[PDB]
């Protein structure tokens, strides 16, 4: 028995790191990472007896190797495996497999925020590494005029609400002081893609 994760969404840039969790007989063995639709056509990427990009770890008290991937790329989408070196056994019984798919454009980390009137709330935009040096905006669904663009700092800031952009992978918006109009769907916006956020404004507690 070898199970991994199930399939993977990540935005373009971005690691995963995928445990590959196997039975107790497999300690002694080599593991490795293999990537393709067909097990059986699969190329090899890194195994855990290479002599001292993916990186391998397997940690047989664990009973556990971890497989991780850096800054993936669009065409490092597809298919891959998990496997046990170990001949004489079902192939079923020592491989899994999951699809990685990596995308390019924003996502949210909770695409439903809620708070009190007159509290403060953070949205966090996620993007994707096509998008580092694209100005970033948070607007109001339906109302073209609404963005807040950021600088060339990547920074917005006004009375009610500022933008932090790490220049890197993600964008904070502070909302920061919460009135009941602002109820309702947003976007996180950079270049022509965007993610929708939707922000509750409960009544203030006595």
């Amino acid at each position: 028995r070898v199970t991994t994760v199930g399939d993977l969404a990540v935005l373009e840039g971005r690691s995963v790191m995928i445990p590959c969790h196997y039975g107790p007989q497999y300690a002694s063995y080599v593991k490795y990472w293999c990537r393709g639709s067909v097990k059986d056509l699969c190329t090899s990427l890194v195994r855990s007896d290479a002599p001292r990009k993916v990186v391998m770890f397997d940690d047989p008290v664990q009973q556990v190797f971890t497989v991780t991937m850096t800054e993936l790329q669009k065409e490092d989408s597809g298919w891959y495996w998990c496997g046990v070196e170990v001949g004489g056994v079902w192939s079923a019984d020592v491989t899994a497999s999951l699809h990685i798919n990596v995308i390019q454009g924003l996502s949210v980390v909770n695409s439903m925020v809620s708070g009190e009137e007159g509290t403060s709330v953070t949205v966090q935009c996620l993007y994707s590494q096509g998008y580092r040096q694209h100005e970033k905006r948070w607007c109001r669904s339906g109302d073209w005029s609404s963005c807040l663009v950021t600088d060339g700092e990547g920074r917005y800031e006004d009375q009610a609400v500022e933008i932090r952009d790490d220049l890197t992978k993600a964008f904070t918006v502070t909302l920061k002081g919460l009135a009941r109009r602002d109820t309702g769907w947003y976007w996180c916006a950079a270049g022509q893609q965007q993610v929708a956020v939707y922000i509750l404004v409960t009544p203030p507690s006595h």
